[PDB]
């Protein structure tokens, strides 16, 4: 089981900020999973071609059953993570953005400003998350319960979870 | 006249709990006469497109409902075929169907179901499981008789005691 | 100074006689909200996709409207092309807006799912499709306007200020 983790951010990629977002993803997936898995981690600038390049590499060459991104989903000019995700996917999963936004609105009205989306590239699920750790955990909690079954639907690795933390639904 | 399309990758002879749940629900809803135009077909994007086109253009179905071919596997190509034959999409349908379906089947977020209009016909993608089909229709049908009204199609009447459609 | 575009999309309102309650309702609502100075950039136009595009383009690009709200032309009838025009002039969509407006309208009217309104960015201008009824205009705006001043700060635009007794915008520290 390989899961990709992409932090998208000029400042985090500069070695300016410490990367609290990519931290929260790895730590969350660690609380979630009891099966064996391998984190493939990268921090990259707000550059669309680079986002597209690094998603293709993880999915095509490294067999990530799942890639999660953080950053680059708001209305700022340089936020292009969703455009990059749309470009490298062959089909979109509109239910992910819908739910992540609906959950985040329990917290902040500005949840409607995220353009986060999800889609499939071959047998890889790609899911965009926002920058803030608290939002990361809340987005993953909303959406993760359905991810293992998605992977099984494309005959990928059988992800098993610590059920006291996250409960995967398999019909 | 309502079209019902089962998109499955079997192989026709089997009982089809998807199609009958659609027929049963429409039967509970409506107090006016209607004719189901039923087809089962493979998940081949051409065959789905062809079927939808025939029901809308040639057979004049006011509503066409699909079940199947809407999930994440590569072969699930129902939403693709629906966008192919429709000239305008209705984003509200999918949002509401997923948001009601996921109250019970958390994996409803994996559905790529959508809806749109081909000329005057409304096409709606539904999921495979009967209980989900019923949830999806309970959420959206209250809008459908008005929508058909605006397409100057037939005036569908409901048993107000099972479902209350809105006519502003 | 904030410039806000208001576009009324109606064959019959632009023919002229035939006064525009729905654009007035939008301007009224924005005055209810704002305590900071703004200018409304207002136009009434026909249900014609090329005229809609041309208007949205001028407002965003020449008139430097930081927010543009449209009213009319988002139902299932084939002459309703405001969403098509909006999609054509925007570089990226804001799907949170359509989702929420429809979910807020569903509280009142089952038929909110027939609405095709959307929202998007053209450069640094936000464009939002509103419904036609004055009361629905107010309910859609109450739902989305709390995100809009922060959205505009993120686009390096003017700092909008609100009357908190009326509307509470979130800006994260």
């Amino acid at each position: 089981a390989k899961i990709g983790i992409v932090t998208v951010s000029d400042r985090a990629s500069a070695g300016i900020y410490e990367d609290i977002s990519g931290k929260a993803i790895i730590d969350t997936l660690n609380d979630y999973l009891t099966s064996e898995w391998e984190p493939i981690y990268q921090v990259i600038p707000d550059e669309q071609d680079v986002i597209e390049t690094t998603l293709i590499k993880m999915a095509d060459e490294q067999d990530c059953c799942l890639i999660v991104t953080t950053g680059g989903t708001g209305p700022a000019k340089r936020d292009v993570t969703p455009e990059a995700t749309e470009a490298v996917c062959d089909r979109m999963m509109p239910g992910f953005g819908e739910l992540m936004r609906a959950e985040s609105l329990k917290f902040v009205p500005t949840a409607i400003l995220s353009r986060q989306t999800a889609g499939l590239r071959g047998d890889s699920l790609i899911v965009n998350l926002p920058g803030k750790p608290k939002s990361i955990r809340e987005c993953l909690d909303a959406v993760f319960p359905a991810i293992p079954y998605c992977i099984d639907l494309m005959e990928g690795p059988y992800l098993e979870c610590n059920e006291a933390v996250i409960k995967p639904f398999r019909p």
